[PDB]
This record gives structure tokens, C-alpha cells and sequence, in this order.
């Protein structure tokens, strides 16, 4: 007999029982939203790939692997700003957007010289207008059309920056797979500068020369394109894919507007008409140190490219004045599509007495 003991446990939870159903209800109701548009999307992404339309060529025409170089090795030429080591340590601890203020850097924390080794993520400070070329070698696992790579060039040129100093800090990845981290405090106000950089990338075959890249095998992932608008900005950010041809992602906030490609709403908050929040660990934009999305929702906030070997321009910008402006623009085979949401959510058990 453990009547009263059951009675009287059974009615002093009974609140809290309830109050947790009220949490998981709430969130079922958001989760049937987020399953219905992953798996629309997914479905989508389906038919195309069965039915021979555009989009179908993420999965259909990829010739390209090149995705995970964590051997590879840089030489650098034209950067004339290298952010010494003691630099590097001391704003190490610092927030990410403190790291990429450029009011909190002088000369004495550059140098000429390149104090990076080879085999390392390098950093200097980037000079509008003075391009700079980085050539990658050690590429092991990457291939195009059975054309084992050797090397990748990539130039990078960087036309714009939100401080009024001409400048970028960059931390460039020696896994040209992972691209470049660049940032710059954003001087002025009225949200109408950006950071801006121009791009081409270069693969060579095992005899060294130069892969040509038109037969449209190589598709490219232009993926994390955030647009952010709080009370600290309208943050956008935007690629213009020049001669490159422009792949939609079905479901994403990403689409073709005039010469860019960019989410023209809010892509981050559900509050502000998002689909998927990107924000945390569980949001549509985490990543990993490598770079890899965390997400199967990465598609809702990518596009692609059929890359044809011709150069491509990143921009970022709307950030109030004080609040830094950043990037980490990577761009490599690993195209973000919708994926399997699984089985729908299925609503929580009412609680009861009875
Ligand atoms: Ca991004």
C-alpha cells in the first residue's frame, strides 16, 4: 500500500508537469514549422536531381572534390603587412569582433616579414587595391574531372573596407578549402560600406599546369551568406559571381539579385521572419574549427556557383558604426543542400491526473 505517497507525489508535481508540457508543446509547434519547410526543401532538391533541372547539377555535374586539405602549405607574394606573433597572443583571448578592430592594432603590430611558417594560418592586413597571391601546395585528398590536383593559386584583391584606413585584418587558412577570416573595425556611420574582395582560384594538374574548367564539372559552395538586421546593423553578405554561373538552392534564403547573390531578408532570427534561426549550436549557421557546417539546415543561408574559372567578389557591410565588420568566406566542393529531415515531430503527451 503506497497510496498517499503516490497521491500526494502525483498532485505536488502536477504543476511542473504542466509548465514542462506548455516548453515541449511550444517547441513541437516550432519543430512542425522547421520539418515542414527542411522537407519541402528536401523534396524539391529531390526532383531536381531526378528530373535533370538546374539545381539537380550540385549532385549531377560535380567533378570537383576538393574539401578537406589540412596538409597543405602556403607561399605567399604582394603582402606587405604581416601582424606579428606577439600581436596575434595578445589579441588571442579577445572577442572575435575585438580581434577583427582594427582601431586596437598600430604599426609596431606589423611586420614585413613573414614571421608565419609555411605550414601554418598566417596573418596580415590586407591594402586596398594590392592584390596579393597565395599559392597552396601539399593537396592530397582534392581532384577535378579524375585530374589529380597538385597546387591551387588564389588571388585576392581587396577593393573596399569599413574602417577609413584602407585596410582588412585576415587570418588566411593554410587549407585553402577553409579560405580567408576578414574583418575591420566599421568607422562610419550609415551602414553603406562593405568589405570587399576580389577572387580567382587557380587548380593544377600533377604535371603543373594550369586545369581548365570548361566543361562546368567544377561546383562550388558559396554557402553562409548571412543577413542580420538589429538595432547594430543591416548586415549583409554578398557574392557576385561575375562570368561564374549562379546554382539556387532550393528552400534557401539565397537567391539572384541583379549581379549578386545574397538573402535580400533577414536570414538569422525567426524574429525577424527567418525560417531557421543561425545563431547557437543548434542554429542553420554553426560550423566547426574546421570550417564544416554543423547543420543540416546550412542549405537555408547557400548558394553555389558553377565555378568556371573566372573571378568572383565577396562583400560584407550594414554593421552600425563601432560594431566590426567580419566574414569567413570559404568556398569548396562541400555545396550545403537540404537533407533527410527524418520523421515529423510528434506533440508531447498531455499530462494528466487521471
Ligand atoms: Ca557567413
Amino acid at each position: 500500500n503506497t497510496a498517499v505517497a503516490d497521491y500526494q507525489k502525483a498532485k505536488a508535481e502536477f504543476p511542473q508537469k504542466q509548465e514542462q508540457y506548455n516548453k515541449d508543446f511550444e517547441k513541437y509547434q516550432s519543430d512542425v514549422k522547421e520539418y515542414e519547410a527542411q522537407k519541402a526543401a528536401y523534396e524539391q532538391y529531390k526532383k531536381e536531381v531526378a528530373q535533370g533541372l538546374a539545381s539537380g547539377r550540385v549532385e549531377k555535374a560535380q567533378g570537383l572534390v576538393f574539401i578537406n586539405e589540412p596538409e597543405a602549405k602556403l607561399s605567399i607574394e604582394g603582402v606587405n603587412q604581416y601582424l606579428t606573433k606577439e600581436a596575434r597572443q595578445k589579441h588571442a583571448t579577445e572577442d572575435i569582433l575585438q580581434q577583427y578592430n582594427t582601431d586596437n592594432y598600430t604599426a609596431s603590430d606589423f611586420t614585413q616579414a613573414n614571421p608565419y611558417d609555411p605550414k601554418e594560418d598566417t596573418w596580415f592586413k590586407m591594402k586596398v587595391g594590392d592584390q596579393i597571391s597565395v599559392t597552396y601546395d601539399n593537396i592530397v585528398n582534392s581532384k577535378y574531372n579524375d585530374k589529380k590536383i597538385s597546387k591551387v593559386k588564389i588571388n585576392y584583391t581587396l577593393n573596399s573596407s569599413t574602417n577609413n584606413e584602407g585596410s582588412a585584418l585576415v587570418n588566411l587558412f593554410h587549407d585553402p578549402t577553409k579560405t580567408i577570416f576578414i574583418g575591420a573595425q566599421t568607422s562610419n556611420a550609415g551602414r553603406n560600406d562593405k568589405i570587399s574582395v576580389t577572387m580567382q582560384i587557380i587548380f593544377y594538374d600533377e604535371n603543373g599546369n594550369e586545369i581548365d574548367l570548361s566543361g562546368n564539372n567544377a561546383i562550388m559552395s558559396l554557402s553562409s551568406l548571412n543577413h542580420w538586421t538589429t538595432k547594430y546593423g543591416d548586415h549583409v553578405e554578398k557574392v557576385n559571381l561575375g562570368d561564374n554561373e549562379f546554382v539556387k538552392i532550393p528552400g534557401s534564403s539565397v537567391d539572384l539579385h541583379g549581379n549578386e547573390i545574397y538573402s535580400a531578408k533577414d536570414n538569422q532570427y525567426k524574429a525577424n521572419g527567418a525560417t531557421f534561426n543561425g545563431d547557437g549550436a543548434d542554429g542553420w549557421d554553426a560550423v566547426n574549427a574546421d570550417g564544416t557546417p554543423r547543420a543540416a539546415t546550412a542549405y537555408y543561408g547557400a548558394g553555389a556557383m558553377t565555378y568556371k574559372g573566372e573571378p568572383f567578389t565577396f562583400t560584407v557591410g550594414g554593421n552600425d558604426q563601432n560594431l566590426p565588420t567580419t566574414i569567413w568566406f570559404a568556398t569548396n566542393s562541400a555545396v550545403a543542400v537540404p537533407k533527410d529531415p527524418g520523421a515529423k515531430p510528434t506533440p508531447p503527451e498531455k499530462p494528466e491526473l487521471k
